[PDB]
């Protein structure tokens, strides 16, 4: 039986509008998954696709959006349980590295993604922080659409610190975040095929600061991130995950 | 019409942290799979006088067969626990290392007051302050003038180790305790509203002169006894009481 199910994991609301616009997904009003949460559930179909795109939400003390490993994680959790989805895509904006090929504006798939900020200096849990996870592999779709593939490395700092970029230059990642290993973390432990997009705001290796860079071109970015996950929406539509 | 409590769930860690506290109330492990169906997660149920006690472990992971340390499985077993258990408080139990300068001591069982996270800088407005993620435990006082357990600010960070980068901002926010989980803990049950108490064990002392895996890893095995006995005092002292009363 072909695919039916998608569910969008997105950090900020900023990269999930443009999406729920192209798809006219509707703001779910039940909480179905959990009374009292902040995070938020867009749902719609497209073809013969449910599409439900869930977001962390607000902060309830600050007001902005609550990004990072944790909530990611928690709504990975709660839409899997709830909606039991037959892949998961995690699309959202992200750090990279420019001797790794990376251009603002480039919208990745990614190979394998890892975490550069769980040390822990024991046997097996080292290996452990790390992480290291290979996403659903989609041959097809990576060559009928001609992305950029590369391996992510998350954190939940959005700077770099000397230790951070001493363990990436060592992954090898192409590109950096603050959600990708959680996402796979949850979606192994849960059996759920994942896929990323990951939209190239800044250039970690560049000259400009990664905050201002990053805000700059949010706006232009996302656009292209939706341009990209509707590309992928539509090639996903009628398939199974054997043809991916 | 607010009554006594009568469920509390322990969020613990690592197994061995669990089992001396399973050992003593006689707590058995449930194979049902209650909580989830088809995880690594350890649920541990039993009965103490009138209060439900109920112990949830992240468990072995399946790549390599550890316990699951660290924010993102914590915080998974404390959401899951709140929505199938719904306790009335949660106590995440655990080792901790502390700062001596702080006055902390090896073998202390800290009682928590707020707690932060030291690892999630995000150097712009507002984002930096969320990432810090300050929240207050659970207000205690009673249980504090009963037990006199030392009291003060957690630092959690994913790392066990303390990168340059790390110590800077937890000597900037007056942590006495560093663990791996607290601050997630807390931030799920901010979440559900569910009140969150932290017992903190002291296995290691961060501005020593000993290597901090070394010293932790050395007094694991003593310092979790002495968990268990506070952790035994704090079970009794809730027991009968409602939470005004603690
Ligand atoms: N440089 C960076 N590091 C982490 N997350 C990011 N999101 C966008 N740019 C980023
Ligand atoms: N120094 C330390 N840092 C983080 N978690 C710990 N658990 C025990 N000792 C620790």
């Amino acid at each position: 039986r072909p695919i039916s199910s998608v569910v969008f994991v997105i950090a900020m609301q900023a990269e999930a509008l443009p999406l729920v616009n192209k798809f006219g997904l509707s703001e779910t009003t039940d909480s179905p998954l959990g009374k009292g949460l902040p995070w938020v559930l867009y749902h719609g179909v497209h073809k013969d696709l449910r599409i439900n795109v869930v977001c962390p939400g607000r902060d309830a003390a600050l007001g902005i959006d609550s990004v990072g490993t944790v909530p990611a994680s928690l709504i990975t959790f709660a839409s899997i349980q709830a909606l039991k989805p037959d892949i998961i895509i995690n699309a959202g904006t992200c750090g990279g590295f420019k001797v790794k090929g990376a251009n603002i504006g480039d919208v990745f798939l990614v190979s394998d993604v890892v975490f550069h900020d769980r040390r822990i200096p024991i046997p097996m849990f080292d290996l452990y922080g790390v992480g290291l996870r290979q996403a659903f592999s989609t041959p097809n779709l990576l060559k009928e659409l001609n992305l950029k593939i590369g391996r992510l490395s998350t954190g939940d700092s959005l700077d770099m610190s000397t230790q951070d970029e001493t363990l990436i230059i060592a992954n090898d990642a192409t590109l950096k975040d603050m959600e990708g290993a959680a996402v796979a973390y949850v979606a192994d432990l849960l059996k759920i095929p994942v896929v990323f997009l990951k939209a190239v705001t800044d250039l970690v290796d560049g000259d400009k600061p990664t905050a201002e860079e990053f805000l700059q071109n949010l706006t232009v970015v996302t656009a292209a991130l939706e341009g990209t996950a509707t590309k992928v929406i539509n090639f996903i539509n009628g398939r199974n995950l054997s043809d991916l």
